[PDB]
């Protein structure tokens, strides 16, 4: 199959230093795509963040603190 | 959490493709100078891919390379 969709990509960086990419698509039922540009791992989010982004426990909490905010 | 470095948006085209069995996502973005983002659903890993450049590294990777040549 091939499906195309126009979506808003959000590049974010905050300070460890983190640089994330956020893809908002309708295919994941409100869930957001979070791409870690430094570890090149991604996950669909609705210590799972630390495990799904390849990052230690409290780095994952800092990503989680940024993610629940937005 | 002392400093918020940046926060910018951009309209981008996302492709959902399906062809052992592979499920990929392709994000085209002006931020990466024409290089296409290739996401692997099953392995949850991605990479900024260009014609010049590893595939199985960053993502049975030889068959992914065959399909990506038909897109880029």
């Amino acid at each position: 199959y091939d499906d195309n969709e126009e979506s808003q990509v959000q590049f974010v960086g905050f300070v460890s230093r983190y640089d994330l990419m956020l893809v908002h698509t309708n295919r994941h039922y409100g869930k957001t795509l979070v791409l870690n540009m430094q570890t090149n791992k991604f996950g669909i989010i609705g210590g799972y963040i630390a495990h799904i982004l390849g990052v230690n426990a409290e780095e994952g909490d800092e990503i989680t603190e940024y993610l629940n905010e937005v």
